[PDB]
């Protein structure tokens, strides 16, 4: 059976396989090429992926996400203490280790973060198997460059309990470089910049490649900046508009808000290709149907400061690595958010017109590289 490459992401995961010299990003049951890192527990079942995300506004306390933020970490971790203040699900301490507590089939159950991630890992695996028409065993799973040994250990473990034989854990920026073939030996040192703007995490990494050997010279970014922050700005904008037209504040109604957010995220995706998108929501609050729309222009100004601030981590990464803009040879876009036109303009302007590597879907780049790496290791 072919070895596969898996991008176990904070908000979205993706799986690819290298066959016949070509890499293939496998679409799921719903036809999507990336699937949410969501797990939901109900009275009758355990939902994973799209099915899980497609019901979060109905089962908030029992729909788990952001497990990547917990994995390989302790409960006493300041990160965890901060993070949990925003999760609708419970996180309990267990001999120092954090566990997520949910209600499955009427009974109260808790899971270790690596158990949650294995659930997502199993979903990717079954997706691969359904496509390949054969059982998948060996795999290469990716992890951020800043993960310590504990976090990598836990990610590896999430793999074993999923029935996956993890051939190797490689960094996400490194996987992105390999996808574009920037790992080939050209008898010279090459500086590559990875700009990763995903769903809830932002990471900039500068890699130096010589004779096939990578070297993460610098890294910067924000663990709490991603495509979700852009959705929120849209939401706040519409919560205000609704109040104008219908003099009703839907803030308190968690369901109205979550349904509006889903419509915003989708409009956002459209905005990367069109200049305007319509928001059509039936019976948002009470029996009022919310029919409206946004323009790319307005979208851009609602997120202006966020988009712009994206350059700060870029400057920092540069000075740490001790390099000038002119010294970086290649720039590769990773993450779903990099499909945004204004982000591409902004970065290009910063690197004074330099060409951006973006022929491979940024949200598939990591999986793609892992799949190639899985291939060589098998
Ligand atoms: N066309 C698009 N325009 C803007 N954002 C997009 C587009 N397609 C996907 N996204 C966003 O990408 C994010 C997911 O990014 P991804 O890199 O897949 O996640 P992760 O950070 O989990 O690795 C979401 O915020 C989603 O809205
Ligand atoms: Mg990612």
């Amino acid at each position: 059976g072919p070895a596969v490459g898996i991008d176990l992401g904070t908000t979205y995961s993706c799986v690819g396989v290298f066959q016949h010299g070509k890499v293939e990003i496998i679409a799921n049951d719903q036809g999507n090429r990336t699937t949410p890192s969501y797990v939901a527990f109900t009275d009758t079942e355990r939902l994973i992926g799209d099915a899980a995300k497609n019901q979060v506004a109905m089962n908030p306390t029992n729909t788990v996400f952001d497990a990547k933020r917990l994995i390989g970490r302790r409960f006493d971790d300041a990160v965890v203490q901060s993070d949990m203040k925003h999760w609708p699900f419970m996180v309990v301490n267990d001999a120092g280790r954090p566990k997520v507590q949910v209600e499955y089939k009427g009974e109260t159950k808790s899971f270790y973060p690596e158990e949650v991630s294995s659930m997502v890992l199993t979903k990717m695996k079954e997706i691969a198997e359904a496509y390949l028409g054969k059982t998948v065993t060996n795999a290469v799973v990716t992890v951020p460059a800043y993960f310590n040994d504990s976090q990598r250990q836990a990610t590896k473990d999430a793999g074993t309990i999923a029935g996956l034989n993890v051939l190797r854990i490689i960094n996400e920026p490194t996987a992105a470089a390999i996808a574009y073939g920037l790992d080939k030996k050209v008898g010279a040192e090459r500086n590559v910049l990875i700009f990763d703007l995903g769903g809830g995490t932002f990471s900039v990494s500068i890699l130096t490649i010589e004779d096939g050997i990578f070297e993460v010279k610098s890294t910067a970014g924000d663990t709490h900046l991603g495509g979700e922050d852009f959705d929120n700005r849209m939401v706040n904008h519409f919560i205000a508009e609704f109040k104008r037209k219908h003099k009703k504040d839907i803030s308190e109604n968690k369901r109205a808000v979550r349904r509006l957010r889903t419509a915003c995220e989708r409009a956002k995706r459209t905005l990367s290709s069109s200049t305007q998108a319509s928001i059509e929501i039936d019976s948002l609050y009470e029996g009022i149907d919310f029919y409206t729309s946004i323009t790319r222009a307005r979208f851009e100004e609602l997120n202006a400061d966020l988009f712009r601030g994206t350059l700060d981590p870029v400057e920092k990464a540069l000075r740490d690595a001790k390099l000038d803009k002119s010294q970086i040879h290649d720039i590769v876009l990773v993450g779903g958010s990099t499909r945004i036109p204004k982000i591409q303009k902004l970065l290009q302007d910063f690197f004074n017109g330099k060409e951006l590597n973006k022929s491979i879907n940024p949200d598939e780049a990591v999986a793609y590289g892992a799949a190639v790496q899985a291939a060589i290791l098998s």
